[PDB]
């Protein structure tokens, strides 16, 4: 099979870089729809309108309806083509960005990707995720190519709650080990062929970058301020771990989140906080040493997230529960079956208790 | 200052993967001109022909006159318009895919580059290079983006002289070497900011797979047959050595080379076999230790690239001609100005005359 | 003298395997008597028969009486000779595995052995322990060959109380000690030779695996779930730990053991219980180094083995019942004369207080 | 699936061992068949009769008319009937202990093994081979279990000619690396399961014996005496590398070795040596690393086994032979189906290249 890579054509980072957005983006469009939900365009549109005036563009603003809908969807095509807009930036989290990431190529133009926070590694990938108007999910719409380019600011991200930093922790703490497995067992990325040795390399370079640099990382965080280390954080929660995941693989944690959400106790938490115990259940599944799973749910707990089920608020039927997220997690088409021996619902089942002890018998020794 | 990678969007390697030309392409357009190297098209053009034909797409082979001019960008440009092309493909090798890049930003259309050497790192790059009709180089012409999509078939490759892949390692072996000077002296990359975690890991990770791998892929080379070890190499030759240098810095290796052009004595050699002595001149300039000295030299004559002036047929007027080389290299706006604490043309003379003379002794112990 | 290695023919284990027996033991015998007690044949004897069936085999159920005397070996006997079995099958725990060993080897046939719980590691050895029809040990009944198939049923095992799990650990956690003691020393083995230099890397492969897996095996035994860790325990306390103990060596260990059963106080402790202590004792008497004793104390305590005399009831008038241990240690015909030098009765008195001392600091510090 | 191993009952190795057959054989039956070689019996038949008689066994020598053929099965077993024998002893080479295993089997009573040399690791196998009376193959005759004894007198061994010892080095060289290689991928053993922890053990051990001891097994080979770094040899050579390939897997190497006997070069080479060559094959087809590749290069050249095609006395053609050879390895059934991903036939045929291109190398230089 074919070895592929996939990549944004460029990604940007820096302190304050919005100002900057002009003379990045001028090269691919002369004029540009600008989505942003209201409480992002509060800060950055009197900076966004400046900084493309100042390098000749001209900026559609459009509100952001605050749903990925094809309505939404539709409803932003019109005012684009209405404003005869030649690529589309989107700016914000998660779903404003794939918003605007599906508008662009329905429309055949560029899209610039803006996070302002750093929580998944969704804003790298060639994917995005289209619900209802009303938020239950509809489709995955899986796009020809990678954002053009991702620009985040990381004075915008420091100002950002540091539990959203550490979620994005938690989304790419898993990387590594997902990538690692798929190669492991041969299987398929995301990107439609076996890993490069490139993708390999950003995948683990993430995780130890985590390891090196975490927990000062969300020292930083905390005071709201641009370190170095938070810097590389960044970095790695959004490129290294995009990258990784999307050319390196998916396996047992991302398939364990998905059945974490086929029940209702763990709404409350964000996706990546559901992945860091995904990677930790992963861990029992393949058997890692010891000492790899003390390194993971040490760092984990460092940064604030959860190791245990009861810290994801599931405390009361967690047998049946657990037997849903196994069913789930093992459902056909799920990036479970790429760990090397497969996974069969009673082998994830047995996984997901015994994370659960480890957690908890972690939680009681370290403090 | 702002952190910045850049990439093509999609890198795409294995054997035979012409055949599967028309399904990795579809995505971009419905209607392609390939500007094809004419001895590629010699033995490929049914089989790139019913590529495109399996995928529902038209194309319009267009073959390539051999250099890089304005004159043949313009006539390649006319063909295209008359067919009605959404993008370009180009497939041969440096001149061919430079051309094909050229076109596809006058036109404004998107370009998927297919090397089928691995012989420098260029084909990557944002970068095309335009020349006279009689190949008198002209000027750069840098380009807004790296192409769409590059596609390698390592079955192709194999085919080649050994001494193109040793050409292409050569050019690579470089990449750490510089990019880590780069970043010790926070230069600027070509990309525009400095270097990113990603850039170094890549750069790095080329470095040791040169190491691990060049003998290996170098005895498939010379059998023209493909095993895992020339897989990588090719990897490294092309996406990581690429990425690599664009987004991690060059430094005084490739200013070597420069100055190595400004002299006729080695017009007959390639530009990775310049490269090879420009590397350890570098490593004589910034006093690297003598066990990497010495690793470096060894891996670059194992694998046939030259480690002494000699062996680039500059024998004579030594001295007089490298006070040119040095003068040339350390030219304003010439990379050598990225090494610590810079390089002044009498530094560079010492570097020069020092390498040859550690490459003889090398020699002389007849590794 | 000659090195011997005895083992048991095929040695199978799975989850679920239960199931397949019929096909396992097929190529074997067309009329099996299979021998199992009430309760072990009330969960397994409409899967057992289902089995045969479904494979075109004869099955001839046969009650186990609880005991494996000479007397209940000759009425099984006569129950055989009737129904023409070709085969036998014990399947429930250690009596009636030995007792199905035992009958096989007189009827001059093949035997399958089918442990239901891994807490010993006699089920692949060539030795049946024989009582007196009212419970008391009468001898060894040393056989000519190993069982010719083992079948191990993960899921059954993970069923079973997890402090049988344990006392399988604690069984199989001499094996090395007790095997390198005898390489040390030139002892014969039970198979009656020396070492081969395959059943000292089985012994010494246990000890590893239990130091890697015994906790995140005990974590999977306590929830019943069954994990690659447990899988791995569970051959480390049956295949690897019988063909060491067997084909490796015996020494102080086991006689500690002996001894600690010629006194009353520790009747209700397993027997790999009380090994856990002989280790302690061995490593006293050998002189091991302080991180030697530490690790497997640690070990021990951390999967529920006793280290103390206390943790196996063994609380008043200790001196006097110590030396009586370590007289019944030192009988004739006991394994602690393959220790290097032999150990005499006041040596291995001193070895159990200290051992005893030991352990008690041990606790002290904090568990 | 399940993890099997299967095993030979009682391995037994030791000098002048042949002068104790009777009391280790005894238990299993009063009238023994010995099948035997003209030459093997000429120097051992007394002894073998001396042992039998002070044991109280009754015996009945049958010499062998040196091909497995099913007439010759018949034959034997008409001798043994007709003598009212009670199990079989087969004693001399490969094709011997073949005959004496398939006709055990037919008249379901045990067979004892008695390897004269050290060549192969099929005398500890439950694998039989049948050929017709003129030589030609007939068929694979899997049995139901291994040898219920083997015994191996290294005095007799180290009488044999040398280049069998290392015959039989080349052989259990490859142990390790089709184990690991099965292990990787999840492929079925022989013994029809996937790994245990115990025969992966001893495939390494295997491979760590030959690298510490192989050099000075040989000196004492040359002499025809026995040292302890011949015993382990032995050792390894027969215990380990069976139980190792039969319950570890088997890989390229076995393939590579099919695929060499499918052209006439290389008639008058023995089965271990051909597959010194499949190793070094393997270690470029799965991208080994130069150091494991030169360790066993190395070792090989030390021992006079070929690491190149010339060497094989294939030097006429090789292209077309070695294109033979690759179609045959990859034939349907055969093993190299078990590497990581597989191997096509171009994959192989690029691996026999330079496997080639790498022991030519290595023989001009490490000389
Ligand atoms: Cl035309
Ligand atoms: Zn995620
Ligand atoms: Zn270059
Ligand atoms: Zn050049
Ligand atoms: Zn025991
Ligand atoms: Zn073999």
């Amino acid at each position: 099979m074919d070895r592929i890579i996939q990549s944004p054509g460029k990604y940007i980072q820096g302190a304050d870089v919005i100002n900057r957005l002009g003379e990045y983006l001028k090269p691919l469009a002369e004029r540009w729809l600008v989505v942003g939900d209201k409480f992002v365009l509060g800060f950055a549109q009197s900076t966004v309108e400046k900084s493309f005036k100042d390098a000749g563009l001209v900026v559609e603003i459009a509100p952001f309806g605050g749903e990925c809908s094809q309505n939404e969807i539709d409803r932003l095509r019109g005012i684009a083509e209405t404003a005869q807009c030649g690529a589309i930036l989107g700016i914000g989290g998660g779903k404003t960005l794939d918003t605007a990431k599906a508008l662009a190529h329905f429309m055949g133009v560029p899209v610039a990707i803006a996070p302002t926070i750093a929580s998944t590694d969704a804003p790298c990938s060639a994917l995005s995720v289209i619900y209802t108007d009303e938020g239950e999910f509809d489709r995955y719409l899986l796009l020809p190519n990678n954002p053009n380019m991702v620009i985040v600011d990381t004075k915008i991200v420091a100002g950002a709650p540091a539990r959203l930093l550490a979620a994005g922790i938690g989304d790419a703490l898993a990387t590594w080990f997902e990538a690692r497995a798929c190669s492991r067992s041969g299987a398929t990325t995301m990107a439609g062929g076996k890993c490069t040795q490139a993708a390999l390399a950003l995948a683990e370079l993430c995780y130890n970058t985590l390891l090196e640099e975490g927990e000062k990382a969300m020292l930083a965080a905390e005071q709201h301020v641009v370190t170095p280390a938070l810097e590389r954080v960044i970095e790695a929660n959004t490129y290294l771990s995009g990258v990784g995941f999307e050319s390196g693989g998916l396996a047992a944690a991302h398939a364990v989140h998905n059945g974490l959400t086929a029940i209702p106790d763990a709404h409350h938490y964000y996706h990546g906080e559901k992945v860091a115990f995904g990677t930790l259940t992963q861990l029992v599944l393949e058997n890692a040493p010891v000492e790899e799973i003390e390194t993971v749910a040490a760092l984990s707990h460092a940064v604030g997230l959860p190791i245990t089920l009861a810290q994801l608020d599931i405390k009361e039927d967690v047998p049946a529960k657990m037997r849903i997220v196994a069913e789930a997690a093992c459902a056909e088409g799920e990036t479970i079956h790429n760990m090397p021996g497969g996974a069969t619902p009673d082998q994830v089942y047995a996984a997901l208790l015994v994370a659960d002890q480890y957690g908890q018998r972690f939680l009681q020794e370290w403090e």
